[PDB]
């Protein structure tokens, strides 16, 4: 499933920053439970930069098998060097993922032609459908609409996670794709605007907390019925902006420990410990929503 | 050596984007005959992000061997997670490598703490001099001055490769650090104007193919000759321009190979190769530079 | 009228700079025959900066004149000096024009609560009808959302002519403002996308030259139709994007005198000729949208 | 005088905003005695956008009568119309002020060829010295170093006050220009790194309320002991930046008050009174300075 609200999965960690099974698996029967439509495993706020190719590999097998079948899983497959995003895909294919979620490569600045040649050789070597993955602020590139239509031709790129927060874009790269291509947000507080637009979607932090109100949201804005999906919105825009009052998932993390659904808020360096000024954001914010 | 002219010098290949030994040894070669002051192996310019550790360590020990205590190197030891900074780093301790230059962890954009835990935890496992690296175009984190106080503290941490391009910086750092912190360059277009304001030096993607003009602003620099040192500045601007009309390290491998330097101008994906009006552009900043 | 299309209109100038009559005559009479709802007079477009009061003045009468009543006129009425607005609005009490279109203070940059007691004195002082103006492009500060709320509260400040291009503004001004309260798109390259997300007309330098067209879009987006709308759009998204090619309004008046609206395309100092390559490049835009 | 510690003088008002002679009097005093090398009349600072013409020229002329040739006096002619600003120069022709500080025409944003020949219409309507004035943050326009070194070729174009904050520009501009084109600094916080750069001085808004301090370190910096000049730099460094904790004049105002050199802290809208958390900042700001 590539519509409606997808959630941005924790990787829930033990003390010792080790991936914590019961914590997932509390995470994922909350998803099936609530109407999540898929689950994105080792995204951005499952911290794929500081688990190695193993231990990602390790995660996506584990969402797959305590999803058992309930709830589709999409795969992080992103890298920033062409042969190691080729290499983590191989070791997904035949797995149960239905997909792979694979981000511009980050730090190096590649041009256009080299965005497009590194996501073209990776769509080359799986059968999987592929969502190619755009965030400047984390990466210092953009990848522009001219080159997503030239990708959305090759015929497993199938949509894109856009999140720039900029909402032009969403009518610039529709009038490029084909009409089945797939618009997801990848910005919470600017999502329900990307649906409206003619967005399909969202890969979202918020409804790791939020995720029964990010469905209905969501379902609201496909059928058209933006205002009754707006007063959903306005009361989970605090934690659409608070989420990221330190650096995500940091907040997002600890209010899953808030509210007992993962047993330990921990992350892997460079993340460290909420603060106490970040703790009662978070917790204002959570209230606003009526989760606690 | 941490002052004067610094060469972030490439990664040669062969045509199969393998390191090729014979360009590697020529352009550690010019170097020593050429005057520059230290050579950092496995930089950003190197095409850190494309090499595997293990490819990573070979081309490092592969150029101290070639240095042959001839000119001292310093390791590209960043990561953007901490356990693998440090494990990367391990590798070189007691090698020969003078120091490491480490960059601020990309993509993940951690908080201002988060910096100063993983540079803290990087210098607790080596006892190897440590240079902090500053280029948040290409990270997305920016570490600023006061944090870069707070690690200067740390006493193998012994300098800073400022990358912004902002030149108030300087002072900024260096009214917050010691008198022996280095403070050098990492942006070849403002680095005179760097030492001017302070700085001790530039590691340079221009030096590799003006090593020894580089060398000779350097040192009239660090004299206090300006006015001379600008001259050759001058006449180096178009290459500290225009060796990033394409993703550096793309122009500067192509001049290389024009001037004999390397075998070939290949790159790994998600580089790709110079255009033909990039050429063009490159050829004419190298004949600018009298170089060809 | 505060809906639908509404042009920023030019003020035709003859070879000595001053306000062409027959030209503005022609210009108000294709409007009035083409269906747009309402004329600005003397905005940006209209090169407010470059008149003086009573110049400015002028132009706003004299399009009334023209008028004669068969199309609304709106007067722009900014300034960067809050008496001065004051006195300039003054001017047109009891005129004929059925609003003002006020920008955020220029030059000055303001505090949030400098620009709520600037608007609000304004309105004090007349009973037109107040648009507010943000475009902080070229006035240096940037009228929130939030003080926009404040100001709604104020009888007869009325809507906002939004020219960020940031379209997250619709919704965050929308939530805070009665239902009532119009928001305009001023960027012609966002406007139809802004329409989408609620927004209920847009202050446009296209429909200069694109009349017909641009009131048969906002009727389309004011319906709801929207794919219908954009079918419009994109014939007109070269206009949109090369109507800026070179400082607005020097384009467009170009663009005027090229279909024969207008007898020169005379503006003032410091707006200067169109370029050869602007004339192409604005021609060939023309063309795209069907109107040579 | 176009160089050393030149003061962008508050105008300073009575409770109805009006020019207040005994205050401007006490002023001009107060920087005769601390060795300021010229005042520039009408600036930024001195809250041009908010006066009359007849009003700046009324300000610009009570200054140079009550400097009384003691100190000289450069006049604020800036315009963003070229008519207006040829008109404000014409009435300082033959007056006694020694030059004209002209910023490039805000809100119209033009072309640099429209500033070329905005600035050499001016030029020639004058005999005065003309300082280029650029600060892109209010008046969305950037006047490039090519475009500065074309106008200097202009006989009486004799300088430039570079508010970009962009230290790269000092040698970007000094070597396209003659060595007896002035670089000032329009930019507190960066201003003696400019003068280590190369530049000239600085016009300052900090000289207010620090003039003796001011003149110290410029002297020092034109001297070339710039570690001693920096001692006095970052005694005054918290000023440098407090003194835009809220918009300027604003905060300064209230100091100048503070320290008995005004009568009153009055500005004119929409320009509005410090606040509480503002005068605080600012109070410790001085007391760090050793003013108060
Ligand atoms: N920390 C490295 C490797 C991660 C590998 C597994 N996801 C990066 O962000 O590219
Ligand atoms: N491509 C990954 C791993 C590089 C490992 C060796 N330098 C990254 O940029 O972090
Ligand atoms: N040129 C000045 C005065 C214009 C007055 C009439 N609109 C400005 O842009 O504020
Ligand atoms: N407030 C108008 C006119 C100022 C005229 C005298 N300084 C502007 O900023 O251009
Ligand atoms: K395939
Ligand atoms: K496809
Ligand atoms: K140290
Ligand atoms: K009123
Ligand atoms: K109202
Ligand atoms: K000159």
């Amino acid at each position: 499933m590539f519509t409606g609200s997808i959630v941005a999965i924790v990787t829930p960690m033990d003390e010792k920053g080790n991936v914590c099974r019961a914590s997932l698996k509390k995470l994922i029967d909350y998803h099936v439970a609530s109407g999540t439509s898929a689950i994105v495993s080792v995204g951005t706020t499952g911290e794929f930069a500081t688990l190695n190719h193993d231990e990602h590999a390790d995660v996506v097998m584990m969402t797959l098998d305590l999803a058992d079948g309930r709830i589709p899983v999409i795969a992080g497959t992103g890298a920033n060097a062409t042969a190691e995003a080729i290499s983590l895909t191989q070791r997904f294919n035949d797995s149960g993922i239905v997909g792979c979620l694979t981000v511009t490569p980050y730090y190096n600045r590649p041009s256009q032609e080299g965005l497009y040649q590194h996501f073209k050789a990776i769509a080359e070597h799986t059968d999987l459908p592929q969502i190619l993955y755009n965030v400047p602020s984390r990466t210092g590139c953009d990848l522009l609409p001219e080159t997503v239509g030239r990708l959305a031709k090759v015929k497993n790129i199938i949509g894109i996670k856009e999140a720039t927060g900029n909402l032009t874009r969403v009518n610039q790269i529709k009038e490029l794709v084909s009409d089945d291509f797939v618009l997801l947000s990848g910005d919470d507080a600017s999502a329900l605007d990307f649906m409206q637009l003619g967005g399909h979607g969202v890969i979202s932090v918020t409804a790791n907390v939020a995720a029964r109100d990010m469905a209905q949201m969501c379902k609201l804005a496909a059928e058209g019925h933006f205002a009754e999906a707006r007063v959903i919105n306005q009361r989970l825009m605090p934690l659409h902006n608070k989420l990221f009052v330190e650096p995500n998932p940091i907040p997002v993390k600890w209010a899953c420990k808030e509210l007992g659904l993962v047993a330990t808020d921990t992350l892997r360096l460079p993340m460290t410990p909420i603060t106490d000024s970040g703790r009662e954001t978070v917790r204002a914010a959570l209230k606003h929503a009526g989760l606690l």
